[PDB]
């Protein structure tokens, strides 16, 4: 809408307070002109319906708890959007500063998020499996960074090109969470996840087989299931990604770590230069030595890495 720039205040799914940028015009709107082409915040209002209304508050505090799945929605929108641009140099997820728009209160008891094509979604959870799901900014730069790959690589999402789609979210999802530094891991949701649990998560990037997810190629998943496993086989890529930034010996290989920022540098540019929508395992661990090539030359110990972490997965 047309308005004026302001800045609100509320608190978080988690009970933390933050300011978010909103749009003046009668009401309040989730509405942050201050950054690219704007990010929008929709309540879908327990319905299905997409994108639903505009979010708009009387008086610029957002402390209700209906509230607090859309400052959080809101704000991480904002720092997803800020890693993009201040890391990789890129503008919103089409690179030319689309607008983001993200809707909450998605459904009745819904135990997840998504990336609808167009924008992204938040269930509230059941309050037992999850919490409202914003309130992860794991959950939400996940989501964000599927609009990232539609618009550059575009992984088909079934078997292994929707696997390396999967880890692709999952590994700036947690970039991103490293970035905000707030209690930053390599685990996915655990924010959001099973609040009578603690330690939990849904995925683990460090160690997949925690939740039966594959760590290795041999134990991939050759089912139907899940899009023939894209949640399931992304463990293979995301434990590679995991020992390229971190180092380690998994299964006998040993890989020199080389640390979260060429980690991202490498995969930012593998993504956006070298996969395809086709691109299976193989052709991704091709496109990360050379994206590391290029990045640090051909003898480096980066390229060195790279290599080491998809032995030890078994991507040849
Ligand atoms: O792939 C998607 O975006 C849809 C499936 N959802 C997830 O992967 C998820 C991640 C963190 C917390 C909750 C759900
Ligand atoms: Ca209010
Ligand atoms: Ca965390
Ligand atoms: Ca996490
Ligand atoms: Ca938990
Ligand atoms: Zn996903």
């Amino acid at each position: 809408i047309t308005g004026t720039s302001t800045v609100g205040v509320g608190r978080g799914v988690l009970g933390d307070q933050k300011n978010i940028n909103t749009t003046y015009s009668t009401y309040y709107y989730l509405q942050d002109n201050t950054r690219g082409n704007g990010i929008f915040t929709y309540d879908a209002k327990y319905r299905t319906t997409l994108p639903g209304s505009l979010w708009a508050d009387a008086d610029n505090q957002f402390f209700a708890s209906y509230d607090a799945p859309a400052v959080d929605a809101h704000y991480y929108a904002g720092v997803t959007y800020d890693y993009y641009k201040n890391v990789h140099n890129r503008l919103s997820y089409d690179g030319n500063n689309a607008a983001i728009r993200s809707s909450v209160h998605y459904s009745q008891g819904y135990n997840n998020a998504f990336w609808n094509g167009s924008q992204m979604v938040y269930g509230d959870g059941d309050g037992q499996t999850f919490i409202p799901l914003s309130g992860g900014i794991d959950v939400v730069a996940h989501e964000l960074t599927h609009a990232v790959t539609d618009y550059t690589a575009g992984l088909i999402y079934q078997n292994e090109s929707g696997a390396i789609n999967e880890a692709i979210s999952d590994i700036f999802g947690t970039l991103v969470e490293f970035y905000a530094n707030k209690n930053p891991d390599w685990e996915i949701g655990e924010d959001v996840y099973t609040p009578g649990i603690s330690g939990d998560s849904l995925r683990s990037m460090s160690d997949p087989a925690k939740y039966g997810d594959p760590d290795h190629y041999s134990k991939r998943y050759t089912g139907t299931q899940d899009n023939g496993g894209v949640h399931i086989n992304s463990g293979i890529i995301n434990k590679a990604a995991y020992l390229i930034s971190q180092g380690g010996t998994h299964y006998g290989v040993s890989v020199v770590g080389i640390g979260r920022d060429k980690l991202g540098k490498i995969f930012y540019r593998a993504l956006t230069q070298y996969l395809t929508p086709t691109s299976n395992f193989s052709q991704l661990r091709a496109a990360a030595v050379q994206s590391a090539t290029d990045l640090y030359g051909s003898t480096s110990q980066e390229v060195a890495s790279v290599k080491q972490a998809f032995d030890a997965v078994g991507v040849k």
